[PDB]
Parts: structure tokens; sequence; C-alpha cells
């Protein structure tokens, strides 16, 4: 056992627990891959570093001389933040005037040069910015988690095999939300290259499963369905894709926290709930799926997932 050099060194191998007492009725056992455990309680935290490293040993980048830039809302934010952070790299995130003012706590907090947006214009006023911003910046640099191959890369390198070496080689079945695609590609090859019976289902939003044939709609599934085919995402490795609702997949998050205590992101239970349905599915009695959990749920008590016992707070007043 030893101290690592940084916090670089603390990202990837996260833990596997087995769901109990949600999992009720499977004939297949469901190990929940606990990124919620990484150094920033998610599993970007994969895909920050890594894309950074990267550009860096390819000679793309260096400390304070490179101006890192890119366009999302979600933690991958946070996954660079804190990447820069410890690397000394200038780090510029844009993401429009909407996103909680907490969002937006959390980079600053990392000296995250955050750059506002139309809140109307969506992404496209933010990669515009974004864009605009690099075009504009002499020395600055866009990531592009999408288009990167750093992202599945990692995954490839690290989260596929520890699932892996996790189960042992038992494992049945990879079930994985589909946000950059990044996850179920790289981490999905891995395990195929060890067995080619290994199945990797993937999980989309009912509202917007678009690899289903349905068309984007906006959902409350925070972190998966970006409407689109990411580049890096390698739909020929799916062997299936499960649909579940922004309901059923909150709901499930909360029966997590509940039963399991495993306090988790809406876009995790709606990979357990994949996983559970899956492992009741008759012909799979014994087989064992590992649905990945991607983030912790205390960075979302300012969203849809609290608002419930959100009120249950402000609302009771205090007994003497
Ligand atoms: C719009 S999409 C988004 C993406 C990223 N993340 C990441 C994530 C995911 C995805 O994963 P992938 O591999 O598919 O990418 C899920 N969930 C969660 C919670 C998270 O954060 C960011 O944020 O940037």
């Amino acid at each position: 056992s030893r101290i690592a050099k940084d916090v670089t060194e603390l990202i990837g191998n996260t833990p596997l627990v087995y769901l109990n007492n949600v999992a009720e009725g499977c004939v297949g056992r469901v190990a929940a891959k606990l990124e919620m455990m990484e150094p920033c309680s998610s599993v970007a935290d994969r895909i920050g570093f890594s894309m950074i490293s990267d550009a860096e040993k390819k000679g793309l980048i260096k400390p304070g001389e490179s101006v890192l830039i890119e366009p999302t809302s979600g933690n991958t934010g946070v996954g660079l933040a804190f990447t820069a952070a410890a690397k000394g790299y200038k780090l510029i995130i844009t993401m429009p005037a909407s996103m909680s003012t907490e969002r937006r706590i959390i980079l600053l907090a990392f000296g995250v040069e955050l750059v506002l947006t139309d809140p109307a214009k969506g992404m496209k006023g933010a990669i515009a910015k974004a864009e605009e911003i690099l075009a504009k910046t002499p020395n600055g640099y866009m990531l592009q988690q999408f288009e990167n191959p750093a992202n599945p890369k990692i995954h490839y390198e690290t989260t596929g095999p520890e699932i892996w070496k996790g189960t042992g080689g038992k494992i049945d079945g990879f079930v994985s939300g589909i946000g950059t695609g990044g996850t179920i590609t790289g981490a999905g090859k891995y395990l195929k290259e060890q067995n080619a019976n290994v199945k990797l289902y993937g999980v989309e939003p009912v509202e917007s499963a678009i690899l289903s044939g349905g068309k984007p709609g906006p959902h409350k599934i925070q972190g998966i369905g970006a409407g689109f085919i990411p580049s890096v995402l390698n739909v020929d490795l799916i062997d299936e894709v499960v649909q579940v609702s922004s309901d059923e997949s909150i709901d499930m998050a909360r029966q997590l926290a509940l039963k399991e205590g495993l306090l988790v992101g809406i876009s995790s239970g709606a990979a357990a709930a994949a996983a559970i349905k899956l492992a009741q599915r008759p012909e799979n009695a014994g087989k064992l799926f590992v649905a990945i959990f991607p983030s912790f749920g205390e960075r979302y008590l300012s969203t849809v997932l609290f608002d419930a016992t959100r009120k249950e707070a402000e609302a009771m007043t205090f007994e003497a």
C-alpha cells in the first residue's frame, strides 16, 4: 500500500456491490459498478483525466501553456475541472446560464473559467461559444468528449478490466446507459475480447430512444440520451437496447437509496431498472449482469430527483 502522487492516481478501481432488496424476483444477479466512488463521485472522472493525460503524452498540450476548453453541462466538466486543477491547466467550460447555480459553484471552486451562454440556445449556444472561444484563443484546446478516442480508450484499459477481474470472468452481461457512448464501447470491447458470449445491453430514455428507432426527446435521466450517435459510440457492439422512462429511473434511483443505502443519481437508477428487468427474464437464471452506477446522488439535491422528499423537508415544521 502506497501514497498516490496526486488526486489523479486515485481515478478508477471502483467497487462492485450486489443489489439485494431491489432485485427481488430476479433469477439472475446484478452487481453495481459504483463510479460514485470515483474521486469526484462520477464516471466522467475517467475521461476527464484520460483526454488530458492523452493530449499531454501526445505533446499537443502543456500546463498553463495550453488552454483547455469544452462544451458540457454535465459531470465531465467536474471530471476535467479537478484534473486541470492538479495539473495546472486554465479551463473554460461553456454551458447555458440555465444549469443550476451549484453546478456553477463546483467548477468555480476548481478555478474553472465557466462561461455562460444563451440559456435558450441549449447546447448549440454552448458549443458555439465553445468553438468560438477556440478559434479565438491562440493555444485553446477543444477536448470533445464525444469525438476524442481517449474517452472509450480509458474504459478499454480500466473500467473494462476492473469489471472483468472483478466478477472473476463470470460476468454474463454488461449494462450501461449511453451518454457519449464511451463507457459501453471502451469497457465493452474489452469484455467481448475476453468472452464473445458477453452481452452489451445499451440503456437509453424511453422518451428519447433514438437507437430504438424513436425520435430524440427531452427527459430527466440526466447524463444519457444525448439524442444522437456520438462518434465514439460504436453501436455495432450493442447486443440489445433496453429503454426506461424518466419515471422508473427516478423511482428506481429512490428504491436504491432506501433498500441498498446507495445514494445515486437518476442515471444510475435507470441502469439498474434495466439490469433488474433483464435479471428477471427466466432464460437468464444464474447469469451475472454488471450495471454501471455513473454518479452519486448528492450532486442532484437540486433536481427533479429530490423535489418529492424536498417538500417533505421545507414543509415539515419543528416539534417541541
Ligand atoms: C449529455 S451526456 C453527458 C456525458 C458526460 N457525463 C457522463 C455521464 C453518463 C454517460 O456515460 P458515457 O460512457 O455514455 O458517456 C451517464 N450518467 C452520468 C451521471 C454521467 O455524468 C458529461 O456530463 O459531460
